[PDB]
């Protein structure tokens, strides 16, 4: 799940795939437990995945996601807004 | 990947989601480790996954890979034609 509670409590990977609102509070959480340099990195990879177009090959599927939110949050942190995140659509 | 050296050593797994030719000799490789069982099985369930409801998780990818090698290698076995196979395309959008 999730969360736990009322509080956000995903790590990078699950929230990569869920739906929950980026906000100063699970900004904090996830900056602080993945942090800051790995979403960074995912981040760099969003053109790569923007519109990621053809076969995935294992792995990939997860990386768009994790290359979605990283952008999301590094976006966050930038304009402090409050956003709702869900992972990109992934269709045939 | 899916190579030691010259030959094609993928499982059926790997090789679902990898680019490989399906010729008599992948085709006797995988047949042989999975065996015709599973992959008529997985077969089955590619119609399914081809005219899918848009995403389509982790997960259902997998199994829409797993369904389309499936049917690619019955194809093979019922006409003997050398064949690539690569996964089933995708595409994937942002959702703000």
């Amino acid at each position: 799940g999730l969360f736990e509670g009322d509080k956000f409590v995903g790590s990078f990977e699950s929230a990569a795939m869920g739906t929950f609102v980026i906000d100063m509070r699970s900004y904090e959480t996830l900056v602080n437990s993945t942090s800051l340099d790995r979403i960074k990195s995912y981040a760099n990879s969003f053109n790569k995945y923007k519109y990621y177009t053809g076969s995935m090959g294992e792995a990939d599927y997860r990386m768009a996601c994790y290359a979605h939110l990283g952008k999301a949050l590094m976006d966050y942190s930038v304009s402090r807004n409050d956003k709702l995140y869900t992972p990109p659509t992934v269709s045939v």
